[PDB]
């Protein structure tokens, strides 16, 4: 389950489909009017995402938007290629926009110092902004800290009349380059703290974590064969991601002293 490894795609819930790699989440939100892709995985993983969208029975030219959680190489590395294959517009938090256009992180970024291909057609979303495509409506929530422009994305998908609130959860992890210190960046720390609070408040029936194992994707999926898509449903999921971020940050800060 490497960041770039092939992964047979699958429906998570209604029109929410997993099209990512074995190690990085990418989600296709489909409609007869066109689709929204969330994240591009790695540069190598772009080929997997492209193959996966087609294996689900969709056309790449019908993807009108690519949404970015945060601009690290493992989630955004493949966005440039996906943008080229689709002609989509790329949407990101204001502070990660330039990282996505160029491929180079800002010095503030905990993982500043690897690069990746820059993408055309990037523009910023506002916190709370609604991204619209036909019947689709995806809301941006600023969740900074792991990066400054981190966005967690929410929508609803309905399966056989049963509608659920879906959250594509950006990373809330206090991890960085080996030389970076969260102890030296109190505003980054304060951002992460705000984000835990913001995420655990989200209406959250189905959580898809940018790192899929953060909400047990592989386990839930295996169970999905037996009990159907209710296996991905767990409304404590966003609270659990936030709690794990919180505990992880306390651990990181202590270890840095
Ligand atoms: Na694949
Ligand atoms: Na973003
Ligand atoms: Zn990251
Ligand atoms: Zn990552």
């Amino acid at each position: 389950r490497d960041w770039s490894s092939p992964q047979q795609p699958f429906t998570i819930y209604g029109n929410t489909h997993y099209v990512g790699t074995g190690g990085i989440s990418a989600v296709l939100l489909s409609s007869p009017q066109g689709h929204i892709l969330v994240d591009g995985t790695t540069e190598k993983g772009a080929q997997v995402v492209a193959a996966n969208i087609r294996a689900m029975g969709f056309k790449l030219s019908d993807v009108k938007y690519i949404l970015s959680t945060h601009s690290h190489e493992d989630h955004a590395g493949g966005i440039s290629a996906m943008q080229k294959l689709t002609g989509a517009t790329v949407l990101a938090g204001a502070a990660n926009v330039d990282t996505l256009r160029t491929g180079v992180s800002p010095k503030s970024d905990p993982q500043f110092g690897s690069n990746f291909p820059g993408s055309a057609k990037v523009r910023a979303v506002a916190d709370g902004e609604l991204v619209k495509l036909g019947p689709l409506a995806v809301k941006a929530h600023a969740t900074p800290g792991h990066t400054e422009g981190g966005i967690t994305w929410t929508w609803q998908s309905c399966e056989q009349g049963k509608c659920k609130d879906v959250v594509f959860a950006d990373s809330l992890t206090a991890v960085s380059a080996d030389s970076y210190r969260f102890s030296d960046h109190p505003e980054v720390v304060a951002s992460l703290r705000g984000s835990f609070e913001a995420v655990e408040k989200l209406s959250c029936d189905i959580a898809i974590a940018a790192h899929p194992e953060v909400n047990d994707m592989w386990t839930r999926q295996q169970r999905a064969a037996k009990e159907g898509n209710s296996a991905y449903v767990d409304n404590g999921a966003c609270r659990a991601i936030a709690a794990a971020g919180r505990k992880r940050l306390e651990t990181r800060l202590a270890s840095e002293k």
